[PDB]
DNA sequence: ACAGCGGTTGCAGGT
DNA sequence: TACCTGCAACCGCTG
């Protein structure tokens, strides 16, 4: 009996050259928690165990940097999500495999050499993913392997969203969650099961040549510039996103109070969860995080709403997501269909100067200069640098200020980097372009002292509070005293903003009756 | 039809 | 304190 189970194992590794192939590819989705489209591939292995091997990709496409300008910072985050997602895959007797090259011409290749039956993915509505995509399914339709794709990325689909509202993704928030509160979420997914009766894959011809081939990238292979490396302040992955979330979850009255607008843009430690690279490369799910702060809001009958309570944030991303879902061109001026047409200037130095934190604004150069060292910086310092580029100040095209965030932001996200750039230069979504945040007096509010601009701007650090914000204010003797002298040590202003807010006021005034008039 | 309302996160000067 | 008004007056939605 035991030399006859003996023949069975062995037999059965002649079956094993017989197994197709299950792919679950990750592109977000960076996570094995709440995954429907990986927990296919594994139900269905399971299910049917001895029939196919399985393989979670990730594929390092070269492509992306056509598109997207990536920064050191959040190389090294993928980097680390890369290391965690073949690490929990590997307690599931699985592991990821990272397949070099564009999709295009890599998916051709395995699912002749893997023999794939079946490929999975979660969806995503960005125009670089809905043409690989499309490409994709149009390939594997041709090849005859089944496709199963799942919308997981959001709580909401927002093809759904759309339907639901004729047609039409809504442009106003409200009017979103009317729409979406008759939405039904689907159900938060556990990890899945391990695998049973799962040898490793035989080698393909890649594997072949080089056993390593497939194996998680080293941060040399992933950042060519490790001088722009900074302080490993969010480091990459589920895990550490899973940990981010509990931690951040812990104060219940925190949570349940939580207003935006009320959390501070130059606390030296975050005043929110930070949660935004994880959620960003799905290394948290948005539809977890959303369970998890409604278990809270049900201990907690006294909460805040939306817009402002944390459900609130995640309701913008949502809202964001389909409103871009609706408008390939979500990141430009032109052929934008919800954006106003405004003549924006080029201006390089001021671009250059805003860019590298060198405007000779404090609060500004602080902001800018945590952005570039850390790839994370709060919303309304968000607010206060991007304003300060478009209507605000410098007049300047949100797209400039948009490619500068793109690059050093951990979180970096196209559709809510471009939400969040038209609504600031009020482009679209907001209108109230009247009101205009003041690059001296907004950050005092919650740092009258101004330690974050002592931080990130060490020259001003022995300023007096006084005129911090507003060193040009101090005499050139008082400058010489306080080891900071204007012009030498730390940029004269670059423009004035008590002069040029009005002039851009008027401007936004003539644009808007264009826009308006073309209607 | 177009007035009235509300709109995540303005500032300054004031109660 | 947490809130108010004046400042000029925008947008989309609603009826
Ligand atoms: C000009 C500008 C550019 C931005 N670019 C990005 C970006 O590329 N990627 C990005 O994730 N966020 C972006 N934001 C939105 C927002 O600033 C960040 O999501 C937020 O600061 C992340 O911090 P947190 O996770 O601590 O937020 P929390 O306040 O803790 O909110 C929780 C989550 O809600 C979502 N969220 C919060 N605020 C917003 C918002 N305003 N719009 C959409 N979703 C929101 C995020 O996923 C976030 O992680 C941008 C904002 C501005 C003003
Ligand atoms: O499929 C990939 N997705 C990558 N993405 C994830 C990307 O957001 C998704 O592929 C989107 O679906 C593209 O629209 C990255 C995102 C970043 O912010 C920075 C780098 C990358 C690199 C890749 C990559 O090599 N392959």
């Amino acid at each position: 009996e035991k030399g006859a189970s003996t023949s069975l194992y062995k037999k059965a590794g002649l079956m094993d050259s017989q197994r197709s192939t299950l792919v679950h590819w990750f592109r977000k989705g960076l996570r094995l928690h709440d995954n429907p489209a990986l927990s296919h591939i594994f139900t269905a292995a399971n299910a049917a165990p001895g029939r196919y091997f399985v393989r979670p990709i990730f594929i390092l496409d070269p492509g992306i940097l056509d598109w997207m300008q990536v920064g050191a910072n959040r190389w090294r985050f993928l980097q680390q999500t890369l290391e965690d997602l073949d690490n929990q895959l590997r307690k599931l007797n699985s592991r990821l495999f990272v397949v070099r090259g564009k999709p295009a011409e890599v998916f051709p290749r395995i699912f002749k050499s893997w023999r794939v039956e079946m490929l999975t993915f979660e969806t995503d509505i960005e125009p670089y993913s809905v043409t690989r995509d499309a490409a994709v399914q149009k390939l594997a339709k041709a090849e005859g392997v089944r496709v199963e794709t799942h919308c997981s990325h959001t709580i909401y689909n927002p093809e759904l969203v759309i339907a639901k509202n004729l047609g039409k993704a809504p442009i106003t928030y409200q009017k979103f969650l009317g729409i979406v509160e008759q939405l039904k979420v689907p159900k938060v997914l556990g990890v899945p099961e391990k695998l049973k009766n799962m040898p490793t894959p035989p080698k393909d011809e890649v594997e072949q040549k080089d056993s390593a081939a497939y194996d998680c990238p080293t941060m040399k292979q992933l950042v060519k510039r490790p001088e722009e490396l900074g302080p490993n302040k969010f480091p990459g992955g589920e895990t550490e996103a899973l940990r981010r979330m509990e931690e951040s979850l812990k104060d219940e009255i925190w949570v349940a109070r939580f207003e935006k607008p009320n959390t501070a843009p130059n606390s030296l430690e975050p005043s929110t969860t930070v949660l935004s690279p994880y959620l960003k490369f799905g290394c948290l799910s948005a539809r977890l995080f959303n369970q998890k702060l409604k278990e809270i809001i049900k201990r907690q009958p006294k909460h805040s709403q939306p817009p402002v309570s944390l459900i609130g944030q995640l309701m913008w991303r949502e809202f964001y997501y389909t409103v871009a879902a609706a408008e390939p061109n979500f990141d430009r001026m032109l052929g934008n269909v919800y954006c106003m047409q405004i003549p924006w200037q080029e201006h390089p130095d001021h671009l250059e100067a805003w860019t590298h934190g060198r405007t000779g604004y404090p609060f500004i150069d602080a902001i800018m200069r945590q952005l570039r060292q850390e790839g994370w910086i709060h919303h309304l310092a968000r607010h206060a640098v991007a304003c300060f580029l478009t209507r605000g100040d410098l007049w300047i095209s949100w797209e400039e200020g948009q490619r500068v965030f793109e690059q050093l932001l951990l979180d970096q996200d196209w559709a809510l980097n471009a939400g969040n750039w038209m609504w600031l230069s009020a482009s679209a979504f907001f209108h109230q372009y009247f009101r205009v945040y003041s690059p001296v007096a907004f950050g005092k509010k919650t740092d009258p002292q101004g330690h974050y601009i002592r931080k990130y701007v060490p020259e001003l650090s022995k300023y007096p509070a006084g005129c911090i914000y507003e060193p040009w204010k101090a005499s050139l003797v008082d400058q010489r005293a306080y080891g900071c002298v204007l012009g030498t040590d730390y940029p004269h202003r670059i423009v004035k903003h008590e002069v040029v807010h009005k002039e851009n006021i008027k401007r936004m005034g003539a644009a808007y009756k264009v826009n308006r008039e073309v209607r």
